[PDB]
């Protein structure tokens, strides 16, 4: 209830500055890489082995996994600067623009801009530009700096619309068997973006491109957390709307996907994080 | 103080069966794979990125990381069978044998025997033989069964001797700069096995061969925990001997390696596990 997560575009110049500086500190201390690694490791952890489900994606645990992910991350933010909370990128609103790359989120004082085509789409503006921000690859070894390539792919030329979000919120069931990419009438799978994909969450990843378009490397871009803060907001909206609806599956799903199964790489269960207000934060739209 | 960790050779037939059965249960539930993954993930987490140090190896955190690792693992054992504790493989005494492969640890009622050359060194005896125990590879996908190849490599034809262990215990300093594989006059690096390697801990891995000889895959073999229980046994002996010595580095080491740094993939610090008795277990030789 205490911590307010604000729309990025509604942040003050000081708020934008403080967040960035805090993220940079986390990076310098070595704390930020933990999250990159955590995300990568979970992607390789299949539930069960052989299937295309993993601890963090393509299954029911997708939403609670990332909520815990962001929760831990926001806590680390506060440990540096107690006035700093995790803001969210409301991409569905930016989709209304003729050129979403002109959105203030991509300004030099915050996330920085698109990749430079002349420099192989290396980001050379903002606080996370090359020579200011080092990235790591799939193996955990140093890369060559952050990359972005907005709407370059055929599959995801645009950002998800407000309509896309509203249609997702209409879904009655949190998730359906067989709790994977093939799940239908599943809010989880729809929001994740596999219903006629890439949509919503998956579409944003592919739209940004660079490290964000690739699962093991995605958190190398700070906008990852901004993205998923919005995803976690949409989920929280859905929960309030459908309060008679609960997490699925409760039982008999793959291990790691059930209501009280531990979510690798943590002992945290989906139940632990089903109530976001209990976790000590709220989105500004709730006020 | 409560949970007693016994020498494998001093286990009863009932104790051997219970341990094995519990491990199989852990495997079936999906809990065992978590530990394989945790280990693999930590190996890929370099401190700092660029160096050959990682969260679990080739650095000061090697010993406390695995102590926490075993602690969690033993807890999961207890959650299934409160009478089962983690035993240790005293390989230095098996080294005194003309043929260490004849040791009772490798009997069909416990760990099973060496790999079958006809079957590409797949283990076909004991409860963890092919078709009874499934393994996963570096990527997290099914492999095709446990492998072992005792003393096949030129570098590690034999197991470490009791003398090797005694010589390690004589080292006064826990670890030395630059806190890596090149650390000289370092108990940590000596016990780990990079001093004229492969020695001690590293040598045992290479001697067993199969998955055990490879970092990403090593915990696929249940003897991994028995091995490290002995490694974890030797350290406390060193601790008891050099009571005026403490963990190093306390400060100014790489992040993740200092006394009060979180050890990826956990929040656990080396300090948290410096006193093994405080953790609620003791080795039989201490009584
Ligand atoms: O972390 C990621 C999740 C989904 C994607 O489609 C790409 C990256
Ligand atoms: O996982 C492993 C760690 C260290 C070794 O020396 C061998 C395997
Ligand atoms: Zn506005
Ligand atoms: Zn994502
Ligand atoms: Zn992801
Ligand atoms: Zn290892
Ligand atoms: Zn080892």
């Amino acid at each position: 209830k205490y911590r307010v997560r604000k729309n990025v575009l509604h942040l003050t110049d000081t708020e934008k500055r403080d967040f960035v500086r805090t993220v940079l500190i986390l990076k310098e201390k070595g704390i930020y890489d933990r999250y990159i690694a955590w995300h990568g490791a979970a992607g390789k952890f299949h539930t069960p082995p052989g299937s295309d489900r993993n601890a963090a994606h393509m299954s029911s645990a997708f939403l609670p996994w990332h909520r815990e992910y962001l929760l831990r991350f926001e806590r680390d933010l506060q440990s540096i600067n107690p006035e700093v909370t995790l803001p969210y990128w409301e991409w569905e609103t930016d989709a209304q623009m003729q050129d979403p790359s002109q959105s203030q989120i991509w300004s030099a004082d915050f996330m920085g801009g698109n990749g430079n085509p002349i420099k192989d789409f290396i980001v050379d503006t903002g606080p996370f530009a090359a020579g200011r921000w080092t990235t790591i690859d799939e193996q955990g070894n140093p890369s060559g700096g952050l990359k972005r390539n907005f709407g370059a792919t055929k599959e995801a030329p645009t950002l998800p619309t407000r309509d896309d979000v509203l249609n997702a919120l209409k879904i009655t069931q949190y998730d359906t068997p067989p709790w994977d990419m093939t799940s239908q009438n599943s809010f989880r799978n729809q929001l994740e973006g596999f219903i006629n994909g890439p949509q919503l969450h998956n579409r944003v990843h592919r739209w940004v491109g660079g490290q964000m378009g690739v699962v093991p490397t995605a958190p190398n871009d700070p906008v990852f957390f901004l993205h998923h803060a919005n995803v976690d907001r949409i989920w929280a909206v859905w929960q309030i709307i459908h309060r008679n609806q609960n997490y699925q599956p409760m039982k008999n799903g793959p291990f790691g996907q059930n209501f009280r199964d531990p979510m690798y790489p943590w002992n945290t269960t989906p139940e632990d994080v089903m109530n976001h207000r209990k976790l000590g934060y709220v989105y500004d739209i709730e006020l």
